[PDB]
């Protein structure tokens, strides 16, 4: 344990060593006693681990060949019903990624007063930018009208309904006067986390994944499928991180987790399930090979139950998973 | 993709007025853009921002990919002098928190006000890159068995480092006020001063004496693991600087009324002060010479790069010094 002479930096500000961070004073929220700019010592090892795992998942949409997809798309082989599924899913995802990434930067990051958790957030937000690039790349490859696809959430009622709900559940977190140092403020902040991690990423996105990955399984639009596989790998970590963050904030601030807040979260999850079912019905008015809307009634309920359990809430639907392969 | 558009390949609107929200390319602006929907990436207007984003994405690296065995062997040996160790430690000290300062300013100050989705795409890449740089300094500390708390706290313990970061805080301005807005001449000028403080001064000047000293070791075959990590950080920082210059010049072009003789002078004076603090930091790092490095060389170098930064944002060079380190403009193959 011996090191050469001169391997330490000498301080010349004599009071400065007091600013070294005490690991145990670190908190996920409302932490202003210690220096948020120093990463070390890392307290939340789960956050750092998610960061490292995310970094190991580097990919770019432009690495994925689209030749076979373009050839299929331009042919007469796809039914109009199949094209409808693809188009509605591209319309929803094209802007939803932006909504998620903007909320991380503009709502979440300020109030997560912890450097290792913020490291992960920076990785997550970049990953949402990659997902956006994906949708641009798909549109350009297939020769879709990119404005028509990206504007879908303003033109298609079942998509608009999901993102209008998302706006509601975002709450007042963007307001200049919003703070998390009240019980009510921190409850609102947690509802925003549930809205984006549990509902948007954890329910809305997983349902679109099934539709697209169902094509991939049939050897149709395999390039889009492969991109969605990479997106799913990322979203798995986004969800695990968000659940950890929610559970961590609960643990450190047990006064927020009232029966009232719990019921409010349950009610928002129910509303999200109903919207996602409506969206699946809009995607599948008749149903295509391997996919019918009735399967989504079961699937959306099933995943909602899994998300509820992860944040300490009772399952409510008790439906089986009709897509075991997911 | 040049084949016929097939029947049924359009998605039908069931909200008839919704088409009005498709974004007109000519309505997009870098700041104060409330006329169009910021959540839609397309159509891309600022091709330069998108190019920076694609270039950054092509530069993926991780500090953990760079072997540290030879550096550990050298650090543990008597073949590195006390003065050489001081250069390494002060630079690690400064960089370890500077990356977090830059990244936090991107997210908390810049992103809100850059009202354009392609520029925001680049910002998210840049902020992630700053996290990679932070990881790099943790990895170096752990690799060499340095006291991580000592290194990351350097900016509170060393006067020449604190002086730089205190200046940085000042030049951040009032942009963090949650009621700060860029929708006035004064507001937009303050925002542009923040961009100058972070892109031109922090990233474009304060990082450079450090890059020279560390890359000088790498050229001598000393601490080549740290050197390689600094080469990757340099490649990133070059793109960060180019983007910030492009953004400052684009904001000026779109809002020429902000670029007054008074603002121009204020910017020059900020850059002059940054030069003085950076020269003082180089003197702190180098009380005595090491091979190919002396504190006095940094007077010329820091002034030379400050002139180059000034020119790029349309201001006249003021120092006219030559570059003592012309190898720094040598294409590195990574
Ligand atoms: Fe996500
Ligand atoms: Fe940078
Ligand atoms: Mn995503
Ligand atoms: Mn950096």
């Amino acid at each position: 344990g011996l090191v050469p002479r001169g391997s330490h930096m000498q301080a010349d500000i004599l009071d400065g060593k007091q600013k070294r961070v005490n690991l145990n004073s670190k908190r996920l929220v409302n932490c202003n006693q210690v220096d948020v700019n120093q990463l070390v010592p890392i307290k939340y090892k789960w956050a750092w681990e998610h960061y490292l795992n995310g970094c190991a998942n580097n990919w770019l949409p432009t690495e994925i060949p689209m030749g076979k997809d373009i050839e299929l798309w331009k042919s007469d082989r796809l039914s109009e019903d199949e094209r409808r599924v693809i188009l509605l899913n591209l319309g929803f995802f094209s802007t939803a990624e932006s909504l998620v990434g903007n909320n991380i930067v503009l709502a979440i990051f300020k109030h997560v007063t912890n450097p290792e958790a913020r490291q992960y957030l920076l990785r997550q937000a970049f990953e949402e930018a990659v997902h956006t690039h994906t949708f641009l790349y798909i549109c350009e490859s297939l020769g879709l009208d990119e404005k028509e696809i990206f504007n879908a959430y303003n033109e298609r009622a079942a998509i608009k309904a999901k993102d209008d709900f998302q706006m509601e559940i975002t709450g007042k977190v963007l307001d200049p006067n919003f703070r998390t140092d009240s019980v009510e403020g921190l409850q609102e902040f947690v509802k925003n986390l549930v809205g984006y991690y549990i509902i948007m990423e954890g329910i809305f996105f997983y349902s679109g994944f099934v539709m697209i990955l169902s094509f991939h399984r049939q050897n149709k639009m395999i390039g889009i499928g492969e991109q969605y596989q990479y997106i799913l790998r990322d979203e798995t970590i986004h969800l695990n991180f968000g659940i950890d963050l929610i559970n961590g904030i609960k643990e450190e601030n047990p006064e927020i987790w009232t029966p009232e807040l719990q019921q409010e979260i349950v009610e928002l999850i129910k509303r999200a399930v109903d919207l996602e079912i409506e969206y699946a019905q809009d995607c599948l008015p008749r149903g295509i090979l391997g996919l019918r809307a009735s399967m989504f009634i079961d699937y959306v309920q099933h995943i909602a139950d899994r998300r509820l359990e992860r944040i300490g809430l009772k399952p409510i639907y008790h439906t089986k998973n009709p897509f075991p392969w997911m």
